[PDB]
C-alpha cells in the first residue's frame, strides 16, 4: 500500500525543487516534515504541502498508519513554460521561457 499527492505548475524551476525533494526522498514522514520545516532551500513550501497532501490520503483515505509512513519516491517533472514577455530589444522580440515544476511525492510503509 502507498499514497500518491501530486503538484502542478508550481512556479520555481525545476533544479531548484529537486535540490529540496533530494533532502528528504527515504525519510520517514516525521524526519521528511522536519527537514522540510528547517530547510533554508528555495520551494519548500511547496513540497510541504504536497507532502502533508500524500500523508491524508494515506491517513484519511487509505488507513494507512501514520506511524510507518515514510518517503517513498519524491521527484520532479519539468513541467509546462510560461513565455515570458519583455520590452522590445533593438526592434525585435524578446521572449523568455519560465519553467514550473510538477512535483510528486510517494508515501509507502516500511
Ligand atoms: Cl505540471
Ligand atoms: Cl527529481
Ligand atoms: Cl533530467
Amino acid at each position: 500500500m502507498e499514497a500518491k499527492a501530486i503538484a502542478r505548475y508550481v512556479r520555481i524551476s525545476p533544479r531548484k525543487v529537486r535540490l529540496v525533494v533530494d533532502l528528504i526522498r527515504g525519510k520517514s514522514l516525521e524526519e521528511a516534515r522536519n527537514i522540510l520545516r528547517y530547510t533554508n532551500k528555495r520551494g519548500a513550501y511547496f513540497v510541504a504541502k504536497v507532502l502533508e497532501s500524500a500523508a491524508a490520503n494515506a491517513v484519511n483515505n487509505h488507513d494507512m498508519l501514520e506511524d510507518r509512513l515514510y518517503v517513498k519516491a519524491a521527484y520532479v517533472d519539468e513541467g509546462p513554460a510560461l513565455k515570458r514577455v519583455l520590452p522590445r530589444a533593438r526592434g525585435r522580440a524578446d521572449i523568455i521561457k519560465k519553467r514550473t515544476s510538477h512535483i510528486t511525492v510517494i508515501l509507502g510503509e516500511k
